[PDB]
């Protein structure tokens, strides 16, 4: 017999009329390319740019009847990646690329094998920086849906149709963890067929659901925003005579709370709508600012203090501290129930 | 019959005299290239660099009478993108590129089809980082106009003329949203014909209007700049005896206001002129600094306090707190009306 | 005799049937490629991205019986790196590349020599940015294990098998130091054989253990977090009459401690779990917040002060300062023993 | 007649002996290349890196007598940019490149036309990141001089001489504005002929003067550094009895002034010399620190207060507040005159 | 005669047997390549990455007896940089590259001339980002030694030997200044011959000494760390009765000093050892913290005050303020002498 690279030069050379610019089944039914991906790495999900970097193995399988040998005795013929300019390949691209590249270290990372009946496996390694629009209406408790979609570019729907295969169309690597998110195991697979004025082009896509990990935000920006509210409660257990204390406590807490509010959106996109970390800060702004306005009611009623009625005006000024010691730590707990039930329903 | 790639080698080969370095209609009328773009992605509109990243499909259509076949029975002949060095193509470029690249993942993202009469469609995918000069005179309420312009580089006006087509010269993708801006639906299309000492070169351009979303700035830098003004009002409801309080309230507010003023321009270009976020901070600097100077009038008139006249000097010192409780929250509201009417007219 | 480049064109030319697309020992036993690396540079171990940049010399040795000359008198024949497209080479790649490149300054940095029996040495220079998942459960005292793994891409296990050689499979450069870490001298070498639906592909890997240097974190974020706890102790040595002092000391310390807590995770990945620098800050939050609640017990018992019993209520209010001067600096030392024994066992 | 690309293959082919490796007028007088640039974009003038990004059209004109046709009837023959490897071109480079690239979007952005007598116009588009050493001795009021210089690399002075042309050697685009600087209209043009041990190489250069816009620094770092000085003046209008006030005012101002001093050099190169923004901060450090030392003279003379002499010692302690209310706002204005006259002369 | 490019095709063509893959003096003595560099630009010496960017002209001279013409009448023959693949060139590389690139703007920046006896000058332009390990034990007063080393990659010591030439082996450009450092004029030149298991490879290197400019650190982080120590001295000149003052002065200074300590290492590598800017901050931490503990001794001895003995206990409490006004500004000056003599000896 003869070696396969000399045998594949007979299948692809000047003889046999194989022309690599012409799709299989020409002037016939369209080419049914079936696809599946294998996610090696995932992550660096930025939100300022609203993008995420994935690192996939893109496998494509089609049928090319001109490559159907019957004399060489094997069942699969590998190609050198140097000879990948010699067969037809589908012009797949990603409709939200935002920059992508191959991997060409120590060899082009490309695989190509040809079965006997003409089935062609073609596996390459791609690094993508895909774009997904973030929806941050409920921000530490959101379930993002970042997608990726695989169109054709030169061939219309009556020449080339993409399909996901039925045998596990999206595999994920074995120990693929993410720092901030978790990747849910149910991955949607649906069509996204595009219509332009050039024609109608095929498109398949895969949705990935990325549920967050709330445990980070629960440590940096919910509990230190809950202690400073309790500092504003301890002004109530000091008498109406340490005026440099209860004012100075109602100033340093309400102005370290503004730093918490501005520091809550340090690395976020400047979205117009109000998000679920903003109706925690702008309500805990309100509790630490109502503790300062409580003392400004005490020291104003007390300075208004005729003997008999003003002894009750001092007693009116102590009756308001027998209420705000109980009202504020049991209205803030009513809000703390209406908040966490709202975002564990929506 | 014969397959089209063998047929197009007859239209472009050594026979028939087709020379890819020579424009259509040579020594004749100029080539009327008509253009339209399709914006896939838009955004990352930085203002430190004053640029924005767009991701377009650039379609070009011209007429090439040497490619007018009449024997092959179809109506459109696709090319392989490998054979794009074999026809004439217009040397379009972007006059404010600032860096740009093609997309070459799994295939060169290029499309080329040739009709029977010689009409050539040519669609490529480009990522641009275009430069637009920002005008930030009224900064959270501005309507930017960031443009893009498509010149020729080697052919003058008497050889190649660009036109926008009449059938929707700028399409935008279906769900294209922006984080900070909104893209207005009216897009200007006008000529920008350049004159150099080399010649006069054709140019068409498209204006994009990018109205901001004020809802972000309304949460971070208008309301926390409006609470700290109200902290400087609560010094008035404390008597002229808590000297560590009303001074300490007129210091911490007026120096957390400087942090608001410096934090207002954290990620902005260092422009020379004064912008609409600066005449909100440098007026709310003035209200929280006039509350400190109000107490320095109280505690100086009171320390000046002969029995009969100085009892009115204490009463003069309380008459000024029966005025500044009403004057300052009803002069700040007069400014708050003159401000928001001014920037919802201009 | 004749020069070696004319001699190697006899070994690789049109004569002798050497085909560079066909592995050695075709239709036979697999090719035993043996590998070892030489780490020139190491480091820039980022944790936001969870990656590290290495700069290696990748040596590969296999056996190619078609290159076994016997007439030329030397024992080793170098190649020009221009003629590296003319022999077979293993298609090694790194299964966690995340971007990598060759070095091509003044010459392609590639080495290739061929012995007499057919042994082929092949040494190239690669810069890698490898991905390793960080485990930060005990963060300033952790021993990371960042790995690198060398698969095949086109050849399955029955065609190409990777091995580490027995003579020092991972060398490290002479004075290779790291800024933050130290590289332990025991390096694990184990197999990582992959199974896909394409086939089973060979894989070898090398574990690197990266023990940190605790001496940085001991200066920035343990001792300044230990002085501010001692500032909250000095409130106890001031009487229950300087109410602007002991409150103002129990506010500035407990709110500069929040800046220490937020500044503790300035450049860290937003992990969900709680790490060993967080149960030092959120316990030293508790000591500086219990010094403020100690005074709120003193000034509330003292303001509650009938002649005989209230003289003991003042004495009850001084008995609590004869306890908290000794309890708090000898409970914080009990925690300071339970902490550092826990993370010098785990 | 025949088309020009077939005509230029007669001027440059195997016939006529045109060799693209050999300069015009060989073994004769040097080639007089004349140059002029056209600045499309300018800016991103960083000072940490001390570089600036320019985007030019580099036009070069020389004379090549071997390209002097006389039979083809036109007056100018364009080239395809694909055929730019076929004539001689000057090996110009930029002696302070620091990285540069061409622009190759939709076509190589290169222009080449050949007149009848042999004059060759050659216009390319380059993006440069040029290096200019910043001189920051007087920092918000400095006039930078950032240059660019165009040497030869392989040909010495007796083979190739660069010249600026007399007809406007540096053009600037129509609406080219800069965010921080303004580009003065007088641009110096002078020679920079280099001497190495290889030979003497030609060099021309163009100076650009970049006067700043002081209006940004006048809003962020001169007026907020002028209000905090006036806060330190308002300690004088409070009596010598509010010891928590005048000390607390002489501490918060003098320590928010240190943040102004460190925030003054947030994004500057760490230069050794003292600059004009540093002798404004380190003098306004001195005024807000002399207001604290003024009170430490008052409360120390007052606590030193025998009946008759100490009544004047209280009166000595009020005589010092009848001086520092007028001395400090009329010594700070003497400095404010010596400062702004000094940097509007130098 | 005939032009040199036709003459050099006779020296390098199919005739004369010149093979560009075979070094000069084959099967003979090694090739003595002599080198010297010319530093155009230097700097951007980062310390987070521990690297520095240099921009050199690398000149190499060797002897190639096959290029020794004797008939053409000149003394030097330039090459086109297009014909640099036609002679032998040494495979030099930089053993600490960390990324490097050529410069290819308007022409490949390469020079090549061949003398009559066969001497070959070869000058290229390279941008390097070289790695140097920083030693920061004495950080604002350190003399770094950042090196660069030039190995061979494919040829061992018995085939190719690098040498520095005796006539000024490292030139520096005329006005090369650095922002933070100064480049000392004595540059060490020494051998660095490497031994691997492949062989022994030649290596030469050049040390550069980079003495810092202390004048920046003397303005930002020594004098503002020296004023805050003097603020902690002014607590001594206020009596033991303004308890909100001397405590509030011993809190704001000792907690703005922690910001100085954390801000001292904002842009530094996280090294384990203690550096000379850290034993200035952590000693000026100690002086501003001993001023707070001095008042906690005063107000505790005074509150301990039977008539006769306690009048001396008040006098004991004023005797400690007649000592700490002189002890602390004359112990801090003893440290300020032991510090600056220590780092101007080491
Ligand atoms: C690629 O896959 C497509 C399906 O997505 C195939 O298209 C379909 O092919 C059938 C022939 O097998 C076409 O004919 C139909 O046959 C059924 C009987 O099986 C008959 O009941 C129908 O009336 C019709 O005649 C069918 O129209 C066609 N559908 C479309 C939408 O094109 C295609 O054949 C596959 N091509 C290859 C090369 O595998
Ligand atoms: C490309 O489009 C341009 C228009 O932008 C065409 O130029 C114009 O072509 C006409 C011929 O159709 C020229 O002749 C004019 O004809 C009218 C009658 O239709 C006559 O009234 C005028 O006096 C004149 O003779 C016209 O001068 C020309 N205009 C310009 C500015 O060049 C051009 O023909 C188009 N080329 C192709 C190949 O489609
Ligand atoms: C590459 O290395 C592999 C080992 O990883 C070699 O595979 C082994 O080769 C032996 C022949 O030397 C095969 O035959 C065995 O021989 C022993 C006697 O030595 C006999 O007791 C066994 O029953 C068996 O017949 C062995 O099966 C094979 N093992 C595997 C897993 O393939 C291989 O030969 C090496 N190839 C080259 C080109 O060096
Ligand atoms: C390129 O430009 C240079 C000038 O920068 C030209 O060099 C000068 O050329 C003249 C000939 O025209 C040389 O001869 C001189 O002629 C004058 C009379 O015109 C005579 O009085 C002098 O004594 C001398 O003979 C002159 O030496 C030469 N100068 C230099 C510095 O080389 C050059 O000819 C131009 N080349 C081309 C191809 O245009
Ligand atoms: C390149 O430079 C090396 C030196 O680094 C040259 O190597 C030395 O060459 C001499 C011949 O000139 C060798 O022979 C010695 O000659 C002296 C008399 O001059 C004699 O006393 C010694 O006993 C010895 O025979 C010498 O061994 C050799 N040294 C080494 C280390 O190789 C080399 O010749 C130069 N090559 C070229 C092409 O310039």
């Amino acid at each position: 017999p003869m070696p396969p690279s000399e045998f594949l030069d007979k299948l692809m050379g000047k003889v046999s009329g194989y022309d690599a610019r012409i799709r299989p089944n020409f002037k016939g039914p369209p080419v049914n390319v079936t696809c599946n991906i294998f996610i090696n790495s995932f992550g660096s999900i930025a939100e300022t740019t609203m993008d995420y970097r994935v690192n996939i193995f893109l496998r494509q399988q089609w049928n090319d009847p001109r490559l159907a040998y019957s004399e060489y005795p094997d069942d699969s013929l590998d190609l050198d990646p140097s000879m990948l300019d010699s067969i037809w390949k589908p012009d797949l691209f990603f409709a939200n690329e935002k920059g992508a590249n191959f991997h060409e270290v120590t060899t082009d990372n490309k695989l190509l094998r040809i079965s006997k009946n003409g089935n062609v496996l073609y596996s390459i390694r791609i690094t993508l920086v895909l774009a997904c629009p973030m929806d941050l209406k409920n921000f530490p408790m959101d379930v993002q849906t970042c997608i990726m979609q695989l169109e054709s570019f030169g061939y219309t729907m009556n020449d080339l149709i993409f399909e996901w295969d039925e045998k596990g169309a999206v595999q994920v690597a074995d120990g693929l963890t993410l720092p901030q998110f978790i990747l849910k195991e149910e991955k949607d697979l649906r069509y996204c067929t595009k219509h332009y004025n050039t024609g109608k082009f095929t498109c398949i896509e895969a949705r990935f659901h990325l549920e967050r990990q709330m445990g980070y935000y629960l440590i940096q920006m919910y509990i230190p925003s809950l202690l400073i509210v309790i500092l504003s409660w301890v002004s109530f257990w000091i008498n109406m005579d340490a005026a440099p204390a209860r004012v100075g406590l109602g100033i340093t807490t309400v102005l370290t709370m503004t730093t918490q509010s501005s520091g809550s959106r340090a690395s976020l996109p400047k979205v117009s709508y109000v998000k679920a970390i903003d109706i925690w800060m702008a309500v805990c702004l309100l509790f630490v600012f109502s503790a300062l306005l409580e003392y400004a009611a005490v020291n104003f009623i007390a300075r208004q203090h005729v003997e008999e009625m003003r002894k009750l005006f001092i007693s009116r000024a102590k009756r308001i501290d027998t209420v705000s010691r109980v009202a504020f730590p049991l209205v803030f707990l009513i809000f703390n129930i209406f908040y966490w039930i709202t975002y564990k329903i929506i």
